[PDB]
């Protein structure tokens, strides 16, 4: 690797991770376009199994931008529409409250206070469809923004029912295989258990568990190569051979909303780039990444800007996860560890890493 690149990773990173007490960590800097890997620690402490290049790491929310994509590329085949309202793919939710709610919104957490986490007791299509039957929206749609799986959850679900596929099959063909993401898994075959690291809370090994909507919303596990290769399809999609994937890429990152400084997409949510670290790193806060805010529509969406601070964070029980990229530097860094520490402690390496690079 580039001695710039060793030299604040190290700086950065080893810090980080006596100071969070991380037990194992990847890292992959995008550097003009090209990545660098860096493990630390350990993918089980009891069997002293240390982190690879090959080691799998729960991405918790950061599947949603794989999720955003695919939405983006069924768009791009003609297969659905933003405005499309969701009572055109799941008619048995025919409602007044349900017929003004549109494909947009679920994708980017408009519809109106659909709540952060699907209830544990949802365990059945039927559960799932009497969830959102009775279900009391608190504000009209298109007005606020409420960070949500059982919105973008139920998006990722709705998009693939015109392919006839289901969502893991159209993940798979859709996406995974033509960006040759080739251990990126939403469930992990048996051959691949061998390398899925264990996240720690508390001191306790755990794996996240099922849940409804999980595959969608936060379901996915990666290595930290595919996860770079990730990052490179999204700075370079002009080079995807397969067009509605590119352009499902550049739809994933246009911008629908604006909530104070940064713009909402498809599972992406951007920011102006320069941007103000403060801004970034304390907006990571779940106090405030949680809470509801007002949105304007922007019109028409603003195509992909190239000048933007592209991120998504990720959490399950005992991992966290990073990904942030700036599409006009060619410049990116995703951060894989298997314990969940504070965001904001996230943003900052990632910044301070990626101003450096620049
Ligand atoms: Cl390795
Ligand atoms: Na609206």
């Amino acid at each position: 690797a580039p001695q710039q690149i060793n030299d604040i990773v190290h700086r950065t990173i080893t810090p980080l991770i006596e100071q969070q007490k991380i037990p194992g960590m990847a890292v992959a800097v995008i550097y003009q376009g090209k990545p660098y890997y860096f493990t630390w620690g350990y993918a089980d402490i009891a069997k002293k199994q240390p982190v690879t290049q090959q080691t799998l790491f729960e991405l918790g929310s950061v599947s949603k931008t794989f999720t955003g994509v695919l939405g983006g590329d069924a768009i791009a085949r003609g297969e659905i529409k933003l405005s499309d309202p969701t009572t055109k793919y799941w008619p048995e939710l025919t409602a007044k409250q349900w017929n003004g709610i549109t494909l947009l919104h679920l994708a980017t957490y408009t519809a109106g206070g659909l709540p952060l986490q699907v209830p544990d007791e949802v365990k059945s299509s039927s559960d799932l469809l009497r969830f959102y039957q009775n279900w009391q929206p608190a504000w009209a749609p298109g007005t606020q923004r409420l960070y949500a799986n059982s919105s973008i959850g139920l998006f990722g679900a709705l998009a693939v029912k015109p392919s006839g596929l289901s969502f893991e099959q159209a993940m798979q063909t859709r996406v995974f295989q033509p960006l040759k993401l080739n251990h990126t898994w939403i469930n992990v075959p048996p051959a691949e258990e061998k390398n899925y690291a264990w996240g720690y809370r508390e001191g306790k090994a755990v794996h996240v568990s099922p849940g409804a909507l999980d595959a969608e919303a936060y379901g996915v596990k990666s290595t930290i190569e595919d996860m770079a290769r990730w990052v490179q399809s999204n700075l370079k999609p002009l080079d995807i051979n397969e067009k509605t994937l590119q352009q499902g890429i550049q739809l994933a990152q246009s911008r629908y909303w604006q909530t104070g400084d940064m713009y909402q997409g498809l599972g992406w949510e951007m920011l102006d780039w320069p941007v103000n670290p403060d801004s970034i790193i304390n907006g990571s806060d779940n106090k405030i990444a949680l809470a509801a805010r007002p949105v304007k529509a922007i019109t028409p969406p603003t195509p992909a800007v190239r000048a933007s601070w592209v991120h998504k964070t990720g959490a399950t029980g005992g991992f966290g996860s990073y990904v942030a990229f700036i599409p006009e530097k060619e410049l990116g860094i995703v951060m894989l560890a298997n314990k969940n520490y504070p965001n904001p402690a996230r943003v900052d390496a990632a910044w301070q890493i990626l101003n450096a690079l620049q």
